[PDB]
C-alpha cells in the first residue's frame, strides 16, 4: 500500500545580513516544499525515509557571509540563538555564502564524490519519534500547538533551525537557496479535501 | 508479558434510508464492542494484531440500499461525505445491502474460498502510527479531542467511516449489521477501576 | 524516478432504462476518477501498468436492467449503438444490473476465488499505442480532437463504452457504479498548475 | 549518533508510617535522578534500553513496615489507592522494609545469584509506547498535563508507583531508598540551557 | 541500418539580468546545434540514446547571477515563470552563473571524478514517449504546433527550460554558454533537400 | 489477444513511359490491398511483423524500362523526384522493368536461393516510430493530414516511394505490377462498421 517517491525541491530563498538571523522549518510534508506538500496531501499519513536539506549558492566569490543549519527534535525546546548553539546540534553544517555548489549532486541524484565542501545535511529519520506520521496542514498544526508545544512531537518528526549571519549589509543580500530532497513513502490515501 | 486473544463480536446495527448518512467509529478496544471493552480494561496497554470490520446482512434480496466502508488515520482530518470520497479511503468497500453473507467466513474464524462477495475490510495494523496503544475510555478520550483533536492520535489508530445510502424509504430500514474480527495483545495489566 | 502507485476510486455512477443508453470514457489519468486526476496532475507523463473498471450493485435482486462494457482504441472510431456492435469489443462484459458483487474482491485488492460472476474488465496495456503518455486535461484534450479526432490517438491509450439497457422504467434508476483499480507509473514531476 | 550510558544513582528516600501511602514517580531522565537528569539534559531525545529501581534498605531487621511498587503507562489511568490494586500492576513487588539487601547486586553491576530477596523491578522498555522520548523538564511537562493528561503519554514511557505501610508509628520512619539503575540511550545532541 | 554518433557541440550563449528570464528550447536534431542539425537532416528518423546539456561559464568568480535548467514533456504544458517552479522539473540543476567548469568532463567525453559542481543535466531517454521520432525543421514543426499544440508530441521529446538571474546589472551580462552532448542513432537515410 | 496472420496479395499495376513518373503509397492494412483491407478492418489496431512489397513482370525481355522502390517514414517529408533522391532511401531497389521474376520465391512463401535478382524490398519494422498502429481508412487519414501532414506519423509507419522510367513509349506500356507480402499481427477487434 506504500507509494514511495523520491524527488527535490524549492525549499526557501536565503539572504545574509551583518546580524545574525535564526529561522526555523518543520520537517514535514506541507512545509518542505510546495510541490510535496500538493502530492502528500492525497495520503493520510507518511514516513520520511530520507530527508536532507542542501543549500546552494547564487552569489559572488566576493559575498560576505557564513549559513548554519541544524536538526531539533523537541519542538518545545526553544531556538537556538547563536551559531555556538547551533553548532551543538545534530547534523549541523557550516560554510561560506557563497560555497556549497558542490551540493547540486545530491539534487541532481547523480552520483558523485567532491562533495566534502557540500553544505547539505541529512536527517536520522530512524531515530525520529515514529516512522509513521499524519500529513498536517500548517493551519491545523499551528492551532494544536497554540494549545500546547508538546501536541506537536506526534504530529512532526523535527525542525530545521537555521542561521544566517557575517554579511555585508545590514540589508538582506540574495545569497542562494535550500532545497529539500527527499524520499517519502505515502500512505493511506484521503480525498485531499479532507486532510487537515 | 502479553496475552493474546483472537475473537468476533457484534459491532453495530446497521439500517438504509434514501438519502446518504455518514457515521464512524474509533478502532480502539472500548468501542469496538462491549465484550472486548470490559475485558481490554483489565490491561494499560493493547496492540492490534488483525483487526477487521465485515458486515453481515438480515434483509430481503428484495432489499435497497447500499453499504460503504472506509478507514481514516488522522482524526483532525475531515470525515467523508459522499461515496466518491469515501471511495478514495483505504480498505474501501462497497455492496448491495442484502448482500456480504460470505463475510461469515471470517467471523466465524473458518477457513474459507468464496470471499469475493464479502463486506468485509482490515485494518493496516503494520502502518499505524505505533504499535502499543493506551486503553482509553470515550469520555476520556473525548474530553481530550475537546482540547484539541490531534491529541487523539497517540490515543488511537485509525477510524472506521461508514456510509448507507440508496435505500427506498426516507425512513431506516434494518439492514444487517457489522461484526468486529479482532486479534489483540493486551499488556501491563491493571485493576479496572483504574483505567481511563 | 517512476513513482508507483496502487488504488481503486469511485469512477461513475449508474442508473438503468427501458432504452438502451451507450457512453464511453477516456482512459485516462484525469478522467478515471477526482483523486487520480489531482494526484497524476504532478507528474509530467505516465503509464499504465493495470487498468480495471469493475461494476458494483447497489440495487435489489428485482431490479431489471443489463450493463454492458468494452474498449475501444482508435477514439475515430465510432462509438457502438448496440449490444451486439459492442459485444464484438475487446474485453466485451455483460451481466444483470444488480449482479457483479464478486467484483468487489479485485477493488479490494484483496485475493479472491469466486470471480466468475464479476463484471469488470481489464486493459491491454502492453497492446496499448504506446507505453508512457502525457497527462491531459480533458479541456486541452478536447480542444486538440476539435481539430481532429486523429489528434488523440498520442494523447490517451483507450477509450471504456458502456452500455445500459433492458431496465423496467424510462426513467433511470440506480443500479450501482463503475470503480476503477489501477497500478499507474507516473514520471517527470512538474508543478501541477502547468499540467495542460 | 548514539551514546550509551548504564549508570545507578539515588531516586528517592524512603519513610514508614501505620497508614498507607502512594506516591508515584515518572519514568524519564529529568525525575529518576539529578544526576541523569544533567547528562540527559544535553541529547534532545533519549531512550531506555533498561531501567530497574531497586530498594535498599537502612533500617533494623525489627522495623515494622513494606514497601510496594508498580508500573502504569496511562499517565490519565487513576493512581492506585490500595496494595491490592498496586498488586495488579505490571512489575509488581512487595517486601519487608527492612528486606531487599540482595538487590544491591543490581546496583553494582555486579553479576549475582541470591536475587529471590531482591525488591527491584524492571520496566517492559520493549512494551513501551514507542522507543525514543524527547528530555522533558517536569516544569514543562507540567503544564501540558495540566492541558491535558493524555498529551503526557508521548512525553514519558511510564509511571512506578510505590506504596508504603505497615509500619509502628504514625510519624515516618527511614526505612531504606530506592536507587534507579538504567542503561540510556541517548540522541540528538543539544545545547542543555535550550533543553525543555 | 543504425548509424550511431556521439559528438558535443555549442547550443546556446546565455547572459544574466538582475529580472529572471525563462526561456526553452526543443530537444530535437535540428534545434540542439547547427552541427548536429546539418547531420541529422540527412536521416528520416533518429533515437536519443543520451542527451546532456552542460552549461560552462566564461565569466569572473565575482559575476552575481544563477542559472537554472530543466525539462518538460508535454509541450502543451505552460512553460514555468519561477525558480520555484522549474525547480520540481526532472533533472533540475541550479548554479551560481561562475560555477559549473567541472561539466566539462562530459564534454571532453574524458572520464573524471569531481563532477559534483557541474551544472549539467541528462534527458530520461528511457522514459520518453517513443524511441524513434522523425527529423523535423523548425518550420514544419512550427506549422503544426500551429494547428495545435499536441500535434507536436509525436514529433519531439522534451524540451529544456532554462531560467537566469539574481545578476547585477539590468542589461544582460555574458555569464557563459549551454552545450549539449549527445549520442544519436540516425536511421532510414534520405536525401536532405526532402527532410522536412 | 493477437491473431497473426501471413499473407500475400496484389497491391498495385504498373507501366512504364519514356518520362519518369514517381508514386507512393501508404504501408497500411487499409491501403495494401483490397483482401487485408477487409480483413484488418475487423480489429482496433494491428502491427507489422513483416511487410515486402515485390515487383513481378509481365512484359517481354524486349521491354524498355526500369523500376524503382523505397521507404519514407516522415510523411512530412517531400517524395523525391528523381532516382538519384529515390536511390538514396532505405530499401532502395532498383531494376529492368522486365526482370524480377526471382521474387515469386517471397509471395509463395516458399524457401528459394536465386534472390539476387529479385525487385523486392522489406520494412524496418522493428525501427518503425511505435508498433502498434490504429486501422484507418485513406478517408479519415486523408482528412487528418489535411488539416496537418504531422498528425499522420502516430497513424501510419510510413510510405512506398515508386519510380518508372527509360521506357520507349510515352504512353504507359504495362510492365507487371507489385504485390505486398505481410505477416500482421491484428488486436481488439471491433464491429467494422465502426473502423474509421
Ligand atoms: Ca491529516
Ligand atoms: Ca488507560
Ligand atoms: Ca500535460
Ligand atoms: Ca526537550
Ligand atoms: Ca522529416
Ligand atoms: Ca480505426
Amino acid at each position: 500500500g506504500i507509494t514511495v517517491l523520491t524527488h527535490s525541491e524549492l525549499s526557501a530563498e536565503i539572504g545574509v545580513t551583518d546580524s545574525i538571523v535564526v529561522s526555523s522549518e518543520l520537517v514535514m510534508p506541507y512545509t518542505v516544499g510546495t510541490w510535496l506538500r500538493g502530492v502528500a496531501a492525497n495520503w493520510s499519513k507518511y514516513s520520511w525515509l530520507s530527508v536532507r536539506y542542501t543549500y546552494i549558492p547564487s552569489c559572488p566569490s566576493s559575498t560576505a557571509g557564513s549559513i548554519h543549519m541544524g536538526f531539533q527534535y523537541d519542538m518545545a525546546d526553544t531556538v537556538p540563538v547563536s551559531v555556538n548553539q547551533l553548532s551543538n546540534l545534530r547534523g549541523y553544517v557550516s560554510g561560506q555564502v557563497w560555497s556549497g555548489s558542490a551540493g547540486l549532486c545530491f539534487i541532481n541524484g547523480t552520483r558523485c564524490s567532491d562533495t566534502s565542501t557540500a553544505i547539505s545535511t541529512t536527517l536520522d529519520v530512524s531515530k525520529l519519534g515514529k516512522k509513521w506520521y499524519p500529513y498536517k496542514t500548517s493551519a491545523d498544526y499551528a492551532t494544536a500547538v497554540g494549545v500546547d508545544v508538546n501536541i506537536a512531537t506526534p504530529l512532526v518528526p523535527a525542525r530545521l533551525v537555521i542561521a544566517l549571519l557575517d554579511g555585508s549589509s545590514s540589508t538582506a543580500v540574495a545569497a542562494g537557496r535550500i532545497y529539500c530532497t527527499y524520499t517519502i513513502q505515502m500512505i493511506e490515501p484521503t480525498a485531499s479535501a479532507l486532510n487537515n
